[PDB]
């Protein structure tokens, strides 16, 4: 590879707003790559240090009839919902883990089409509605891009319909890294599943039609070498050649609330590292 070590230190925890008033909602959001394998690489044991108000998971790999039995050992995180494809075998989906019980969870984003791989968790709160999603990647040789399109354009159109009524935190792994500084080769991944124009537009699109913003990139717009994805191949993490692919974007309304939009980049247990937002509701 062309590519050596680049270093990146996520700067310490801000936890209080621009306007002085301390956080008060923690979320943390976790592509796990496998519940079982997560958790027997002690996945759990960061959870707890972190200790969120909220933890989002995505590709639990796992059935909600089938969870494994360690997640009662999770203290503060007594309410617990999860989504699987609907075939009920062992890929793709995501789970959302509250301190306290949602208004109301919902799955899916409306649309029979894009809700049987069990990729979406909308759950309300009183003050804001919060969606953890594990958007479908383009496949590999782009075999998958042309659902991938008409996947970003329905999600798009459902995040519009429920901003509409409350402030929306998206977080989760949406699959694309943004513009070129969020990974570390931009130039050969192009054609590549994560990096492709099209992809990217959808990025695009989504900040614009809801609206969203880029909690991590509209508080630090121009640092490098933030990746919260590496691949397990070709020693890539440890030379920090990776992408940013998991996001919190907020509604323009929550940014006075951002505290701060983290990338836990040490905390192992998968391929993507943690992502933790700050928010002062």
């Amino acid at each position: 590879a062309s590519e050596g070590p680049a270093l990146y230190e996520d700067p310490p925890d801000q936890k209080t707003s621009p306007s002085g008033k301390p956080a008060t909602l923690k979320i943390c959001s976790w592509n796990v790559d496998g519940l079982r394998a997560w958790i027997k690489k002690k996945g759990l044991d960061w959870v707890k240090e972190e200790a969120p108000d909220i933890l989002c998971l995505q590709e639990t790999k796992c059935s909600e009839n089938k969870l494994p039995a360690e997640l009662q050992e999770l203290p503060g995180l007594s309410h617990q919902y999860w989504s699987a494809p609907s075939d009920k075998e062992g890929y793709s989906g995501v789970g959302l883990l509250s301190r306290q019980a949602p208004l109301k969870v919902s799955y899916g984003i409306g649309d029979e089409e894009h809700d049987q791989e069990g990729r979406v968790i909308v759950a309300e709160f009183d003050s804001f509605v919060l969606v953890t999603a594990y958007v479908p990647n383009a496949g590999r040789g782009l075999v998958r891009l042309e659902y991938r399109q008409r996947w970003d354009e329905a999600f798009r159109k459902f995040l519009k319909g429920l901003a509409s009524r409350k402030p929306l935190v998206l977080c989760g792994d949406l699959n694309v890294a943004h513009e070129e500084i969020d990974l570390r080769n931009p130039k050969g991944n192009k054609k590549n599943a994560g990096f492709t124009p099209q992809e990217r537009q959808g990025f695009g699109e989504l900040l614009q039609a809801v609206p969203l913003a880029d909690s991590f990139r509209h508080l630090y717009p121009n640092t490098p070498y933030a990746y919260t994805f590496w691949t397990y191949m070709m020693n890539a993490r440890s030379k920090n050649v990776g992408w940013r692919l998991d996001y919190f974007l907020l509604s323009h309304s929550l940014l006075p609330a951002l505290c701060d939009s983290k990338i836990r980049s040490k905390a192992l247990g998968s391929d993507h590292c943690p992502i933790t937002l700050y928010l002062a509701l």
